[PDB]
């Protein structure tokens, strides 16, 4: 029969009040000849009825999805609400209920560092800039470079690594030209998480 | 029935000439009322017959399962060749065969930087040294931090990132005693990686 898969909403979408969290349910291998998938949404038990589904075909082994994204109220994750859908269908035994909400734990804001190029870097033409986020609980951030305020090009970002002390680190990189580094520059690493004030700091090389 | 899961050796293991490569087969869901497996293994079709193999209960649902762990040539993981087990038992309607080589790919060796800790910690009694291993290929390395060659201990590296040439870069963060530091400049880092010479190189602070 079909299988269910519950995600949360992204990290920067439910602390950025000017963004659109969603939970979203999947159910997979739905046959094509039995589409009719029957979803239904509760927020602690409350049913809701505002959820959005599409159904689309899988042509890698011709069976269906269908994807449901419900849209919530930035509170209601950090408050700790649990998000539950209940899937049902003519080719299931019983319905399957998924259930999702904010893991309750420790909140540490993240220590952020700007690094320079490493010395033996700078006869390169092209030097890496490195952006050190360690200390921070939970492990749900987002993490951007930017250079005068637009959101950067060519940067990448390591997942979360389990410190020694509990805590999360992770660093990310970007590749600028030693020209524009040398030169008056404003690059700039931007993070996102629950423990800042305002959900949100920057730190940069200068003003 | 039962299933079976191939396993590659450990990336250190195949590089350094002075360790000992595994491939293992593990088979799972043997019936305890029938543990009686048969195991045969073959690198590039020729029939081995080093395996070391063991069975233990997986008590969790009542099943058996079978760890077969077969010694390899380095140089046969290095050069591509093909490394099958088989798993036969008299209620198997055909015997199970898993294959598994070296992914084939292009090969870049990591370039590798130490940076120091970041100004602010400089007023610490501890701060943090990283180590930048970037531009490699295959993912496949080894990274680790070492005090006058000994192994350390505190220690934690990333998983390989993919970046935007294809290639892959990780960090390794060691916290250190800020004045041990200072003084004695005991702190390296050790990569093991295909593509370097002696499949290995370190990097200390100048
Ligand atoms: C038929 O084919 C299909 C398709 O196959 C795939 O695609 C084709 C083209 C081929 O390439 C093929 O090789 C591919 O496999 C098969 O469909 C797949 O079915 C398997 C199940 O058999 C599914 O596997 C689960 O995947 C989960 C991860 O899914 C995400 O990530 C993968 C890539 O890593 C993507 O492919 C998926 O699409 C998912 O992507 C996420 O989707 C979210 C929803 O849209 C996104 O979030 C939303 O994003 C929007 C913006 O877009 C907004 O931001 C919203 O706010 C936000 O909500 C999200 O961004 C996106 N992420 C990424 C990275 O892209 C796994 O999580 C899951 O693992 C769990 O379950 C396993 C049991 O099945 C178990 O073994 C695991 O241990 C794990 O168990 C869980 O563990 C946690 C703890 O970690 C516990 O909490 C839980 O208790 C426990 N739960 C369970 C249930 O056990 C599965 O591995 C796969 O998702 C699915 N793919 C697709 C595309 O649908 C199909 O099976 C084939 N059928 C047959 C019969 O062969
Ligand atoms: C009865 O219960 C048992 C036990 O259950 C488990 O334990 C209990 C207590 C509960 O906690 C329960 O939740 C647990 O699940 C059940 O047994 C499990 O059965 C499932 C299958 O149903 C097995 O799932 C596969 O797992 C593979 C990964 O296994 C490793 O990683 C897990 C952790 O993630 C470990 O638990 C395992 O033990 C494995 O660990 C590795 O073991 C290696 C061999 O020992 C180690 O390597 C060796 O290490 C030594 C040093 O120690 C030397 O270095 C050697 O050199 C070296 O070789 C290795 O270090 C170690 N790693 C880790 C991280 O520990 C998955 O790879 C596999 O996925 C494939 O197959 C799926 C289909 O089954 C498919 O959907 C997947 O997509 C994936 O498919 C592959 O995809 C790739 C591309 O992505 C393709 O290339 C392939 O073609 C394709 N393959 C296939 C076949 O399609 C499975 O998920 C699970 O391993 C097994 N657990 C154990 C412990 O045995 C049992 O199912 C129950 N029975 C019943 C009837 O309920």
């Amino acid at each position: 029969g079909p299988s269910v898969f519950i995600f949360p909403p992204k990290i920067k979408d439910v602390l950025m009040i000017s963004l659109s969290p969603i939970v979203t349910c999947v159910v997979v291998d739905v046959s094509e000849d039995d589409p009719d998938v029957q979803i239904s949404w509760f927020v602690n038990n409350v049913e809701v009825h505002t959820a959005q589904t599409q159904t689309h075909r899988e042509d890698y082994n011709s069976t269906l999805r269908v994807v449901s994204a419900l849209p919530i109220q930035h509170q209601d994750w950090m408050s700790g609400k649990e998000f539950k859908c209940k899937v049902n269908n003519k080719d299931l035994p019983a319905p399957i209920e998924r259930t999702i909400s904010k893991p309750k734990g420790s909140v540490r804001a993240p220590q952020v560092y700007v690094l320079p190029p490493p010395e033996e870097e700078m006869t390169k033409k092209q030097v890496t800039l490195t952006c050190m986020v360690k200390d921070f609980m939970p492990e749900d951030i987002y993490v951007e470079w930017t250079n005068n305020g637009k959101t950067e090009l060519n940067y990448k970002n390591t997942e979360p690594v389990l410190d020694s002390d509990g805590s999360y680190f992770m660093y990310s990189k970007l590749r600028v030209e030693k020209k524009n580094w040398v030169e008056r520059n404003s690059y700039s690493c931007s993070v996102v998480h629950e423990g800042l004030h305002n959900h949100h700091t920057t730190k940069s090389f200068s003003r």
